[PDB]
């Protein structure tokens, strides 16, 4: 129940939809982790990777500069570990020494870097998707979350990895798509809406769900 | 590697040593190891991983029990069985989903501002509310399975040792140290060297913990 099929599931449909609607994208998706690539970025970091992300890794390491999700870039397994240093280096300069917040509230820690979050996808300007080892106590381990730069908020995207690359797969599936050979940009067909920065439908579609979800006990 | 496990083990040493010297009855109370089943049963129902110390400590003792109409190895405060630990985590779950002066840490940031989280095992009780247990989800500047102190009375949590094993070892130099007075009897804290007052461990863990982090 860790979200391991739907992990294997999304990078089919996102493995047969690249090949088919943007070549030049599925190019840039790398070969599989090896288990002691794995090992050895859990060793350096001290942290034990989500059987979900894991199995995502052993698909695709990556990719080797046009950002399969939106726009946003899905990190290597050497990114994760740079980065994820990077983080824990300004949480360390933040203990030496705008308010931070929570939706749904109390599920991810109100602060701007914590040791435990592993960033997956960038933005390439500070700003990530990564997997939370820490939540809050409303929150659950190994959710997805929004971070970074300009997040002040912190958003639960997904209960897992996997449920995150599927619900991308079904945005692709749906039409949801524009392409800018081009760059890949989201709308929403249904709606014949105008192109979206795909931070701001994660986001939207977090604080619908949260409120729907506020009348039950 | 490093996970605490030898300093588990050596201070368990030490501590059944002392007590059968010093303390039969209260050595009487350390319950049987645990099996290997009745952790995973543990693991299973919480849907929690313990930490190698703490495993290899239930390993050794299932808390304490007594048959007196109790008496508490830390200085008063009991070792909880694996069914007590498991039954109050859920109670702590409980309070969590139902959710308070201001909650704080020592250190700053080490601990999560929360009166209740779901990924603190208590392993220790004063059977008036209040705990010692395991950190699992830290704050930004503390420690994966960190021991802290929570509960009723801690809208400040402590962080008293880096791990389970640096805790045990810790209390088993107090009892070295001859850091104790006996009221057979109830133990009871007193710090030899100064000729100190008796005194409630938990205000002697916290202390520790305050000045520890004004020294760092």
């Amino acid at each position: 129940n860790d979200g391991v099929s739907e992990t294997l599931l999304a990078w089919r449909h996102i493995d047969f939809w690249t090949s088919e609607h943007n070549p030049d994208l599925n190019a840039t998706l790398s070969d599989p982790c090896t288990q002691n690539d794995i090992t050895h970025a859990e060793e350096d970091l001290e942290v034990s990777f989500p059987n979900p992300v894991k199995a995502s890794f052993k698909i695709h390491d990556g990719q080797e500069t046009s950002g399969l999700f939106y726009g946003f870039q899905l990190m290597t397994l050497d990114q994760v570990v740079a980065m994820t240093q990077a983080w824990r280096n300004v949480a360390k300069n933040l203990n030496k020494r705008p308010d931070q917040k929570s939706i749904p509230p109390n599920a991810v820690q109100p602060v701007y870097a914590h040791p435990a979050w592993i960033p997956l996808i960038t933005d390439n300007a500070g700003n990530h998707i990564g997997v939370d080892l820490a939540p809050g106590p409303n929150g659950k381990y190994a959710q997805i979350i929004t971070f970074g730069r300009d997040f002040d908020t912190k958003f639960v995207i997904a209960e897992n990895w996997g449920e995150f690359l599927l619900s991308f797969a079904n945005d692709l599936e749906a039409g949801n798509w524009y392409l800018v050979d081009g760059e890949l940009v989201f709308r929403d067909k249904k709606s014949n809406g105008p192109i979206q920065d795909y931070f701001e439908v994660l986001k939207r579609r977090t604080w619908i769900k949260y409120q729907l979800e506020r009348p039950h006990r």
